[PDB]
């Protein structure tokens, strides 16, 4: 339902493992109408998106727009010159920021958009578009400006908005975080996916709240898909009473967002919780 794809829509995100999809009954939680899944997992399990579509779901395909990963099928096509610092620089890792000004990166990323369109995705959720140099600290090594990310996302959107999905409509493109450029992108992009817009319940964490910067998407009739990671979950397996107050108590700044509680940014698995409800778990497919 593209009709359903509007502010307030219920959703689930599960990118750490493939979702189970033998039947519609596997698609826990059943009230989620929007499903954000890893584009690779959808290719590895070819009946996944068909199953989602048969159950009436709108499908968002996650991919990594701003960083290259050691396991990417297309990794060998990226020149060394566009590969920057490890996401744990100075330590080597399996993930490295890309020079998203570069035409070669754009070409490779648009080929991924072609795949998203071919396999049945209604939309894409492009990651890591927030790594410009800030306060004399440079995440990528390329000394990127916030406007470089605005331009890149506009280029991704221009491409996606020129190709059709399997349901016969333009491919949609989300904004992932990057609150500073929401006002510059809201006309172009189709929705937002946020992590920790409410900040952090540990006030000593550097985590300035930014939910208010995405009200402009709600104003445009575009959903804001809001992920919160209460610290207590990763530590204890449960949302503490104090974390429930911090993340779930009604506030103007995230009014109208589609809020979900998840385990950790590095563990966006099937576990989840809606405010005012017990947790659920989307089951995993087996390799």
């Amino acid at each position: 339902g593209l009709a359903d794809f509007k502010p307030g829509v219920q959703w689930e995100i599960c990118i750490h493992h493939p979702i189970k999809h033998d039947s519609a009954a596997d698609l826990i939680p059943t009230k989620a109408k929007v499903w954000d899944i890893d584009m690779g997992h959808a290719q590895e399990f070819p009946n996944m998106i068909p199953m989602l579509k048969s159950a009436g779901k709108f499908v968002i395909c996650y991919f990594n727009a701003g960083a290259l990963q050691d396991w990417d099928d297309d990794k060998s096509k990226f020149p060394k010159e566009v590969i920057g610092h490890s996401l744990s620089y100075p330590y080597d890792s399996e993930e490295w920021y890309l020079d998203i000004r570069d035409s070669r990166v754009l070409e490779l990323q648009t080929a991924r958009l072609d795949i998203a369109a071919k396999i049945g995705c209604d939309a894409v959720d492009p990651d890591n578009v927030d790594a410009w140099q800030q306060d004399d600290e440079d995440p990528t090594g390329f000394k990127l400006k916030s406007s470089d990310y605005t331009n890149y996302l506009k280029n991704l959107a221009k491409y996606a908005h020129s190709i059709k999905t399997k349901d016969g409509q333009p491919l949609l493109v989300g904004q992932k975080n990057a609150p500073e450029i929401a006002e510059d992108l809201v006309s172009t992009l189709d929705f937002a996916v946020l992590e920790s817009c409410r900040g952090n319940s540990d006030p000593n964490e550097e985590s300035w709240p930014f939910c208010e910067d995405f009200q402009t998407y709600i104003d445009a009739g575009k959903p804001v898909l809001q992920i919160e990671y209460p610290p207590s979950v990763e530590k204890t397996g449960k949302v503490s009473a104090s974390d429930n107050k911090y993340y779930c108590t009604a506030e103007d700044e995230d009014k109208g967002f589609s809020k979900i509680i998840k385990w950790a940014s590095a563990q966006l698995d099937g576990w989840g919780q809606y405010c005012g409800e017990e947790p659920f778990r989307t089951p995993a497919a087996k390799y």
